[PDB]
Order: structure tokens, then C-alpha cells, then sequence
């Protein structure tokens, strides 16, 4: 499994190239894994992945929540890996064929798929929560090894870890700004994803170091 | 929304030169183009302004927005800054995520399309069972624009029943995926068509032919 420094993944959702680069550079000593999503990619282009790889010693997870038909999923993954992303995040709710399309490209291209099985925000309760156990089990059946589950619902996160087993790799957003607790989350997740708590802080470095100190015994 | 010939081109080619050439070849038949991540992630968001400059077409950004509300807001803002007229959003992540998109669209004078049910076989596993409830959620939220599948006309008809005749409904899956243009337009306002046109030996003749086959529905 990828070796995530300090069990901490920066969610770089600033939409300005200069700011994203400044903040990411400032926390570089604490984090070697960066999640880049559409807020930044749609603002600055896929070349932002190239610039991050040039500037920092960071793994790149493309948080694109892939959610299309299999044929379109295939193209999205091909474009994303071509640009230099190490991994891509895909939704499981569109079903098994859509997930397998992504797995097949990642296999061909030598990269990784993460499966998002359940989400951290209130709206996740309406439709996703009820499908989550089955989406997770479908992931296991398809051979998915990397997963995403919510920091804001420890009870649900614990169940996800059960389903996927101790050998699978699990990352979790929702600590900090959304109210999730880093320590409790790391009881089940391999790494926490953290965005605003860090990138909106007056001192992103101090904020990152503070999170890390709070979980020191877990490293 | 007034779509020429009830036909929306899904431009999923991933090369700028081919995308522009093929769109130019069928321009006389359409005035609405769906641009998705295959083209955008390959060529950049500047392609949206390039299409408007070359064709003056309306642009629907098919980004299947499916994140938390805060991120959805950022995605729509970036998308509309690029010149998109409309954006397609998933309903499965729930109401707050959809409302986030509605807010930005209102702020920038754009439209949100709610994808309530999909066209491919995997849609049966999780989406189909939620689809009616997602459509009702759209109605509750004041959504007026919807997306549903040409490959399942009985499901598309049910979607039309829920949203009413006043809402706008577009539908992918005709052609390559096996849907029928004429049957689909019994329920949808417009059909979305990609491969049947953009992979055809002669895209212009392909578009013309589809239109010929539905000429009585125009
Ligand atoms: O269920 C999920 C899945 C996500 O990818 N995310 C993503 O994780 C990040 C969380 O950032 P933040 O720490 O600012 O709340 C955002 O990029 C968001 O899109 C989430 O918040 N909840
Ligand atoms: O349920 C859906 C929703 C879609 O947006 N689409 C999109 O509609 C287009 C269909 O293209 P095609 O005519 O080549 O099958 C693709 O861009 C696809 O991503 C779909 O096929 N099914």
C-alpha cells in the first residue's frame, strides 16, 4: 500500500495556482501525498498535476469521483493517468460495470483506483448510506484494494473497515472543518484527508504540525 | 431551452482538432453541444470558449457533479467561469449537494440538469431503485431540467410522469447504446447522441439521417 507520510493527506482545493502552490510548499515537510480535485483542475488545468510533481515530492491522488457509464469512465481514467496522477477516486453507486471500467484502465496503465463507498456530508444519508454496505462488498468482489469512507460517521467507517478487511487501504475525509476527529478516525482509516483546516489557516504548516502532534502515538 | 432538431451532440472525442472538425461538420444540424470530461481533461476548459467562438452553440457541461456541497459549489463556479451554459449534476449524493449547484447557477445565470437515472447496465444495481425518489427530490428543490435513459423508455416515461410536461428532459443512450431516437422523443424533449455521430464514417450524413428518421417529431 502507498506509504502516506504522517498518515495525513492534503486536500488541495484552493482554486488559485499561486495560493495552491504556496500552501502545498509550506506543508511539504509534513506531507508527501496530495489529493487534487476538480476545484483546482478546472481552474488551472491538468498541467497543475505536472507542476505539483515538478515542485514537490508528492504522490498525486486525482479526486474526480468518476461517475459515468463504462465507456466514458474509461476515457476519464486514461486522460487522468496520462497527466501523471498516481491514483483516481471513483464512485461505486453507478454500479459494477462502471467500476470495472476504471479498474481495467488502472491495471493497463499501472496506476490505482480508490472506491468511494460512502460520503461525509449530511445529504449522504438520503441514498448513499443505504447502498454503502453493498457498494463496499461489490468493491471487494471486484478486487478493489483502496477505499474512501467518512470521518464524520465513525460507526459507519468502522463497518467499512470490517467489510474491506484489515489488508485494504482506507483513506477518510471530514476531519477538522466537517467535525470529524483525527484520532478516532485513524482507529479505522489508514490516513486522514484534511483540506480547509490546513489550507485556510493563517499558518498552514503550524496547522498540519498541530494535527500530527495530536495523533503522534498513532504514527 | 430551445434545442435545434431536438438533437444534442455528445462531443467525447479527446483531440481538439478532431473535436472542432467533427463539430463543424455537423453544425448545420445542431446548436447545442454536450462537452464532458473526456474532452475537457484532454484539452482544457478553454475549449468551451473555443466552441462558442467557432459555433455560437450552447454548451452543457456534463460533469456529473457528485461531491459534498462545498466542493460542488467550487466545481460549478469554475465550470460557469469557463462559459458553460448548464451543468449536469448527480442526485444520488442527496439534496444539499444539489442545492449547492442550484445556488451557483442562479448566481451566474445558468441551468442545472439533474441526472436521476442512467442508461448503462450498472444503473440497475443502485440508481434504478433510488430514481423515482431522486426525481421527486428534484421537484421539491425546484429543478426544472432532468436527464434520463433512452435505453429504458419505460423508465424515461416514468421520469416524465414525475416531473410533468413543463420540465425539460434530455436523454442519452440512443444509437450506440441501443436506444431509439423516435421512441425516446415520445418522452424526452431532446436526445443526446455521441458515437453514432462522431465515430461515423460520415458524421454529417449520420446526423442528417437521425434527423430524417424523426422529421415528423420536428
Ligand atoms: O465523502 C467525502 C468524499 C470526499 O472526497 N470529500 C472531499 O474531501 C475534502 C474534504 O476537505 P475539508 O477538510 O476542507 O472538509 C474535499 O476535497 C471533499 O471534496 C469529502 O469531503 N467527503
Ligand atoms: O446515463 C447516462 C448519462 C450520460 O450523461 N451519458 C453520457 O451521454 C453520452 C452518450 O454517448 P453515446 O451516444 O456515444 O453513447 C456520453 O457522453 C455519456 O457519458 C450516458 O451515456 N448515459
Amino acid at each position: 500500500v502507498m506509504d502516506v507520510m504522517n498518515r495525513l493527506i492534503l486536500a488541495m482545493d484552493l482554486m488559485n495556482r499561486d495560493d495552491a502552490l504556496r500552501v502545498t510548499g509550506e506543508v511539504r515537510e509534513y506531507i508527501d501525498t496530495v489529493k487534487i480535485g476538480y476545484p483546482l483542475v478546472l481552474s488551472e488545468g491538468m498541467d497543475i498535476i505536472a507542476e505539483f510533481r515538478k515542485r514537490f515530492g508528492c504522490r498525486i491522488i486525482a479526486d474526480f469521483k468518476v461517475a459515468d457509464i463504462p465507456e466514458t469512465n474509461e476515457k476519464i481514467c486514461r486522460a487522468t493517468f496520462k497527466a501523471g496522477a498516481d491514483a483516481i477516486i471513483v464512485h461505486g453507486f453507478p454500479g459494477a460495470d462502471s467500476v470495472r471500467a476504471c479498474l481495467n484502465v488502472a491495471e493497463e496503465m499501472g496506476r490505482e483506483v480508490f472506491l468511494l463507498t460512502e460520503m461525509s456530508h449530511p445529504g449522504a444519508e438520503m441514498f448513499i448510506q443505504g447502498a454503502a454496505d453493498e457498494i463496499a462488498r461489490m468493491g471487494v468482489d471486484l478486487g478493489v484494494k483502496n477505499y474512501v469512507g467518512p470521518s464524520t460517521a465513525p460507526e459507519r467507517l468502522s463497518r467499512l473497515r470490517e467489510i474491506i478487511g484489515q489488508d485494504s487501504f482506507l483513506i477518510s475525509p471530514g476531519a477538522g472543518a466537517q467535525g470529524g476527529d483525527p484520532g478516532e478516525t485513524l482507529r479505522f482509516a489508514d490516513a486522514i484527508i484534511v483540506g480547509r483546516s490546513i489550507y485556510l489557516a493563517d499558518n498552514p504548516a503550524a496547522a498540519a504540525a498541530g494535527i500530527i502532534e495530536s495523533i503522534k502515538d498513532l504514527l
